[PDB]
């Protein structure tokens, strides 16, 4: 069988806590009102949501409203538990209210809207200074929701969104987020196929915070290389393949025999063996100005097969990779 796992750092959070924290099937939601919110306009949209900006007439202030997919009603009441508890963290939106009914019995998330705040989408048209900044702002967020026993498990640059204007970030969409406790197996389909962590693409159930560390590599790397995304899969195991290609397949089998993990007869086939190749030979004359031996130090720190290994939200925001970015903080 399997090895077991333990986070490094924040694992008992959760056990610390009452009950009623972490326990969101016995959470009863306290649904507001519809007609509170009147849908200005139409600011983006997916499958698994639609977004509005809104005015709440009662107050007269401005709010985002996001109305949520048919979802499991498990799932919805763990979200609202997770956008409740991380209320106020730096860097994370500000769950205003909880409404229904709109179309057929739909609920609908509404966030705070900060005053002359233009919030975009993350992108990669940032300086190196600019890619520093935000990283560290990113895991202000992570270490905060982690600090809280919240794994976001969806971390990407369309879950990021920027102000570039005022430097504001704010860690979006948090539907996949889910508590953390020692000795809990986890669903690994969470996050997008560009940034599943090893473990997930393994289907080792026992993760922890430090997924999100992989996720946050994978943007790393897409931004000071220009290419995203960096790994290019097509299929999950063709992930783990293009990961294989530039980590190397030698830490992989020695992560896969550390934790026991069972894989399919033809997968171990097809890997086979790969060098692990420098960080260096993705440097090109374009990104030559955002690739310094901090980024590639801290990049390499976070592309970690083994977990465990991985560094932490803290142990990232101590990383001289960041020095001077907190000493103009
Ligand atoms: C502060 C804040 C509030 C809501 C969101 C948000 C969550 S999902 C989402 N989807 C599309 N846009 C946004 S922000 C759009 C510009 C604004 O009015 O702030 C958000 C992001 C940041
Ligand atoms: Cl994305
Ligand atoms: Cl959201
Ligand atoms: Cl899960
Ligand atoms: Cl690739
Ligand atoms: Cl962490």
């Amino acid at each position: 069988g399997p090895v077991p796992s333990r986070a490094r750092v924040y694992t008992d959070v959760n056990t610390h806590r009452p009950r009623e924290y972490w326990d969101y099937e016995s959470h009863v939601v306290e649904w507001g009102n519809q007609d509170d919110y009147q849908l200005v306009r139409k600011l983006g949209r997916g499958k698994y949501s639609e977004v509005f900006e809104a005015i709440n007439i009662t107050n007269n202030e401005k709010v985002v409203v996001k109305i949520l997919k048919p979802v499991k009603k498990k799932k919805i009441k763990r979200e609202i538990k997770i956008l409740e508890n991380l209320r106020g963290g730096p860097n994370i939106i500000t769950l205003a209210d909880i409404v229904k009914d709109p179309v057929s019995r739909t609920p609908a998330l509404v966030f705070e809207h900060v005053n002359n705040t233009d919030f975009k989408q993350l992108y990669q048209t940032l300086t190196d200074y600019d890619i520093r900044f935000y990283m560290y702002e990113i895991l202000k967020a992570l270490d905060y929701c982690h600090s809280m026993g919240i794994m976001h498990r969806d971390v990407k640059p369309h879950n990021v969104m920027i102000d570039h204007e005022h430097r504001k970030l704010r860690l979006i969409d948090w539907g996949l987020a889910e508590f953390y406790h020692p000795g809990q197996e986890y669903n690994v389909r969470v996050a997008s196929r560009y940034f599943k962590g090893p473990e997930l693409l393994v289907d080792y159930q026992m993760y922890d915070y430090s997924l999100d560390m992989w996720s946050l590599g994978c943007m790393l790397a897409s931004m000071i290389f220009r290419k995203e995304p960096f790994f290019h899969g097509h299929d999950n195991y063709d992930q783990l393949v293009r990961i294989a290609k530039v980590l190397g397949t030698e830490d992989l089998y020695d992560y896969i025999d550390k934790y026991n993990i069972e894989l399919d007869p033809r997968f171990n086939d097809i890997l086979g063996r790969h060098s692990r190749k420098r960080w260096e030979r993705f440097v090109h004359s374009e990104n030559q100005h955002l690739v310094s031996p901090e980024a590639l130090d801290f990049l390499d720190k976070l592309l970690r097969y083994d977990h465990q290994s991985r560094l932490t939200a803290r142990e990232a925001m101590e990383h001289p990779y960041f020095y001077t970015v907190v000493k103009d903080q």
